[PDB]
């Protein structure tokens, strides 16, 4: 038994909320948190400029340090740090942009990053601004995540959407 609460059960092991992954860290503090990242972990808009406000820049300042350290991460990879005033862990994963030119097949090796942890507060991999369907990012999570995985989708439409379309 864990703290998340009004989430819907999609499987044995995904479940998924209509609402702002902020909103759900900030009053869960979960143990992982997930951040839609791109390599360089330059967050400015979409989950990752969402969460890194709500860590008033701090998240940035310590995942510049990173990159300055190790480079940038590959697309479909992943590095933990801080979950600052968030999450006990921060999961930063790459999933494909297809605005980029990045292939979609690497969807499914950016979701197995979550096998790698018992629970997670996670937003749908490639959806939104980075341009991937998100059916089908849903349809990936469902089958390549084993472990315990609570989505957190912002838009209703979206939330409503991919509820009444899941097989
Ligand atoms: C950006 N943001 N900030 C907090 C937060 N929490 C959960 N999900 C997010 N966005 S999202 O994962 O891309 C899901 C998503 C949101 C909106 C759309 C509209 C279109 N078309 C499509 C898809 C969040």
């Amino acid at each position: 038994v864990n703290s998340f609460s009004g989430y819907l059960k999609l499987t044995d092991n995904v479940y998924i909320k209509n609402a702002d992954i902020v909103e759900e860290a900030k009053k869960v503090k979960p143990t992982v948190v997930v951040n839609a990242a791109n390599v360089y972990l330059k967050h400015g808009g979409g989950v990752a400029g969402a969460l890194n406000k709500a860590t008033n820049n701090a998240m940035q300042v310590e995942s510049d340090d990173y990159i300055a350290t190790n480079g940038p991460l590959k697309v479909g990879g992943s590095c933990v740090l801080s979950g600052h005033n968030l999450a006990k862990h921060c999961l930063h994963v790459v999933g494909p942009n297809v605005n980029k030119g990045e292939d979609i097949q690497l969807l499914k090796s950016a979701y197995e990053n979550f096998n790698q942890h018992e629970v997670l507060l996670a937003p749908l991999l490639s959806a939104g601004i980075f341009g991937a369907d998100p059916i089908h990012s849903l349809r990936v999570c469902v089958d390549t995540v084993r472990t315990n995985v609570y989505l957190a989708v912002f838009d209703k439409n979206l939330y409503d959407k991919l509820v009444s379309s899941f097989l």
